[PDB]
């Protein structure tokens, strides 16, 4: 039910992701944030749904934010499952990138790896209001 | 002019300064920020002009914010020099505290210790909005 689902990383991403939340409901998406709109019930099953019921899913890459999904092997991270998700649903990846270095495919788990052939938008501190439109542009 | 000055450390701080601005501005506050509306001209007037003019002061003390202003003896740190000038003043003075650990006042600049004695704002990821509400309170 809502139209975007917001992936990021809270000890490094959590201001922006915010921020990504207000702008787009400004502008008249509904959006899915863990802090606003998880609720009650068993969260595995609850996130899991909700990746699946938007749209876009909009990926925070804060620096450093893919740390945690390297040697995830059981699929016990976060954003790890998110981004599946996101991928096995065939969504409409929008990366947001906050000083991210692109690593080397190869040290993700294969089951996100295609995460990084998604294009990406460049978080403009400068020129946020741009960002933001840019955003708006890419979302379906 | 703006009735909100925001003040900020660009490296710990940029997400949660423009998070506040966006909120500030749907709530009917005019706001300077840096990015948005130092414009053209030498900066250091422009800067002091624009915390001057302004009957609010929001400090944004993400973790280490003051670091620089420590030891800053000729007040060349640019935080240093907005609190200072904010003091000198008299205006009204709102902290937001965001993983900021409160320092003993003997290691920051005699001109700018009176900063401490200001009640200041947790800022809840949990209750951003609750937060908002609170600093809307606390602007004149
Ligand atoms: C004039 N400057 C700009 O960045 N101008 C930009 C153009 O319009 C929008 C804009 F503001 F972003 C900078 C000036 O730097 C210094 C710093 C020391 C000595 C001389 C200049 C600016 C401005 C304002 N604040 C205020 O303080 C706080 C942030 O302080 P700090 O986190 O500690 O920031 P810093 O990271 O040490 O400064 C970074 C510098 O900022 C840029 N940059 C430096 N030179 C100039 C310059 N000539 N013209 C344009 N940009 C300049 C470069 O990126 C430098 O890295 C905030 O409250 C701000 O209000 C600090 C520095
Ligand atoms: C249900 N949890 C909540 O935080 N719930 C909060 C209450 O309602 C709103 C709310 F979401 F903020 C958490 C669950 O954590 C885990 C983590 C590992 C194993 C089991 C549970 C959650 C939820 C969502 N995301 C998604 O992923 C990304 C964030 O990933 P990370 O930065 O890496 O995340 P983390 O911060 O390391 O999370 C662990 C923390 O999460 C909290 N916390 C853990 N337990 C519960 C729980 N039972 N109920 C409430 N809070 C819980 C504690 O603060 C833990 O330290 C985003 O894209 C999010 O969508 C991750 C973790």
């Amino acid at each position: 039910t809502p139209d975007v689902f917001i992936s990021y990383r809270r000890n490094s991403g959590s201001q922006l992701a915010s921020l990504l939340k207000v702008h787009l409901q400004l502008h008249g998406f509904s959006v899915f944030i863990d802090v606003e709109k998880l609720e009650a019930g068993k969260f595995e099953d609850k996130l899991i749904q909700s990746v699946m019921g938007a749209r876009n899913f909009v990926l925070v890459l804060s620096p450093g934010a893919l740390d945690k999904c390297m040697q995830d092997h059981d699929c016990k991270d976060w954003v790890h499952k998110e981004i599946v998700t996101a991928l096995s649903c065939g969504k409409n990846i929008v990366p947001i990138i906050d000083g991210f270095e692109w690593p080397e495919p190869q040290v993700l788990p294969e089951d996100m790896q295609a995460v990084l052939t998604f294009n990406g938008i460049k978080w403009s501190h400068e020129y946020q209001e741009a960002t933001i439109e840019k955003i708006i542009r890419f979302l379906q």
